[PDB]
């Protein structure tokens, strides 16, 4: 393998991260004050790597960080019920870890913490998140492990109940690539519906990486996944591999959703930067 | 070094009433006056054989369907095939199971084993939709050889807007010691989509829930979509690599979650303590 | 392997196609005027093969022809904003392609086309071809890898919203075989609902054939699958394997769905042609 592939984890890692109303009414997180973003900003560690974000509360009520999949002590677990969330104006230290798979004491195999995650707020609104999810408290995480291959660039899609991104229906988010760019995609859902998810002219494994790690790999392949609130999933894939440039439609194919604006546009652009057509 | 289960092969004979319950609903059980919701676990290895004994007790016909393991049809549990149970009328189903192995074409026969699941047929509608709203719904577990062995398994069952039929924020909640094997089957039931979500444990989204090793592909998840009649489980170490604590776990479509399809699995430190309590 | 199993592929092939509006209101695909049904025809290729299809719309409305899983380029993907639908009574030539899985030159592991797909309308009714799809312009498309064992028929069930196949509730279909027969199974879902796919008295592997390949296999083995819009899966059985002749039933496991008509029966007959019970 000439691509690039991640390293060996095992660092700490410190991290600032603010939870902010935003001027629509709409709430983000962020790196920095009056930079909150929806979804939130990527937060990417390697497998064995430790985590420690010092979160502040700059909001009017209560508001927290729950992550999915990583390795956390109840006392970051996020929840009012184990009094891991933070008051107005308020500041907590949260920890995530993870770690490598390996073989346990009684011979058994422990999964590795990578994988495609995400982390999103539990105390907004109800005690599920259920007000903060809907206006905007989440965000993706990625886990890596040794040898996996890095992309060209990470685009994130949130189906969050029938928008992507919290966006106004028919309005994308749109994104570009060069024909041959190796693209990934983080996908998350929330909220009360299922969706599907369908990228036309590319497809991808239904595995961990969405990648096959060679020809013994059993793992179905596909262009059309179903999901649920919660569900994340990622992939890679070789922009226009077989098939070209062009505009290329991703939508949920449930078709209401589809006609009510869950579509966007994975714009893949000739060394020229034309798309054929426009 | 853990426990693991043997070569099956056992001819396994069974006792199962329907009984309507004091509540309304309906349950299985191994003992008149003991039926359940879910109802009993049925545990077998690849190549048993187990002829069920099954007593209707109620005033409607019911039935016995299960997924997964090998019956004739005699044993579908159907109204259509005439093999549904009249009330106070006791019939035998026979399942059976088999290990997987090479078919004479050369192409590889699936073995039984899974995480799979019974129910009734015929109660409300031809398709058990009045049985299994009332409870007539429980686990079954068919074991391959070489199976790692959980110390306890607890069944979670999605029934429309309920767990195991219990009113909303009632749980079920579990309890556990830090490092204890603990198998969770999990089934859905009704009219819904769910998913499951655990908070602070993971597994693997194959037959068994545990990767056999450094090639197993097998995704890992933590947050799993279900529908009607889908079923599956896995193991987890309780605490590992995240300590003792009250660990919800719950449906997190927002609105069931908020509507009350939540429980509790209790870790517990080697002192019997939950951290916070 | 003394089954019969598929051959290398690298043939250009060509076929002829129509839409059709059909006496009833419904719209169909067919190879001959005449001849169109719900679902489409089955299209089978072999991984490396090319396919070209002229396309003849002969309806009063644009329409088109829309692909998942094969490659094509932009100028086939059948949606109007690539001006790639069809004008009433017109014709246009469709290129659908294949590939063979393979090491890219970074050493990375290049997905085959492989897979059970499928084709529908993208511009009948909506832009995502809501209403055709509605219509019953839908049909199977089976791309198979060299080795793929091969069945002896192959049968599609479509859960198109609430019916079967646009069949009236409680019509089936019903599907016929003989113990010991290879049966595959196409399974396709359109519309706004999800769906549990269940068959009585069989059982397949969650993977991309339906089939394990051996004892170190991973996949789960299911009899109850759930599907969303545009989600396509299927698998080979041997009918009455270890359990013998009988109607067996197949249905969507939605409660409300098999008691509103999603119910179909395999009718698995013995060697003298009766079905225990009849
Ligand atoms: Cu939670
Ligand atoms: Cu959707
Ligand atoms: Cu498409
Ligand atoms: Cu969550
Ligand atoms: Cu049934
Ligand atoms: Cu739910
Ligand atoms: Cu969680
Ligand atoms: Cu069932
Ligand atoms: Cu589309
Ligand atoms: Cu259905
Ligand atoms: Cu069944
Ligand atoms: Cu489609
Ligand atoms: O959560
Ligand atoms: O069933
Ligand atoms: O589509």
């Amino acid at each position: 393998i000439t691509a690039r592939t991640a390293p060996a984890g095992g660092e700490v890692r410190h991290l600032k991260m603010y939870a902010e109303k935003l001027a629509d009414g709409q709430m983000g997180y962020g790196f920095e004050k009056g930079k909150a973003s929806v979804p939130g900003p990527l937060i990417e560690v390697n497998e064995g790597d430790t985590l420690h974000i010092e979160f502040t509360n700059t909001m009017d009520v209560r508001a927290s960080l729950h992550v999915h999949g990583l390795d956390y002590e109840i006392s970051s677990d996020g929840t009012a019920m184990n009094k891991s969330d933070v008051e107005p104006g308020g500041t907590r230290t949260y920890t995530w870890r993870t770690h490598k798979p390996g073989r346990r004491d009684d011979g058994t195999w422990r999964p590795g913490s990578a994988g495609y995650w995400h982390y999103h707020d539990h105390v907004v609104g109800t005690e599920h998140g259920t007000g903060g999810i809907r206006n905007g408290l989440y965000g993706p995480v990625i886990v890596r492990r040794k040898g996996d291959v890095l992309p060209d660039a990470t685009h994130t899609i949130v189906f969050n109940d029938m928008t992507i991104n919290n966006r106004k229906p028919h309005t994308g988010p749109d994104f570009e690539a060069t024909v041959g760019d190796r693209v990934e995609i983080v996908m998350i859902t929330h909220g009360e519906y299922y969706h599907t998810f369908h990228m036309h002219g590319h497809r991808w494994a239904d595995n961990r990486t969405g990648i096959l790690t060679g020809p013994d790999d059993p793992s179905r392949v596909i262009d059309n996944k179903i999901t649920g609130p919660a569900d994340s999933f990622g992939f890679q894939i070789i922009a226009g591999e077989g098939v070209g440039a062009g505009a290329w439609m991703y939508h949920c194919h449930v078709q209401f959703h589809s006609d009510m604006g869950m579509v966007g546009l994975f714009l893949v652009k000739k060394p020229d930067g034309t798309i054929p057509g426009y």
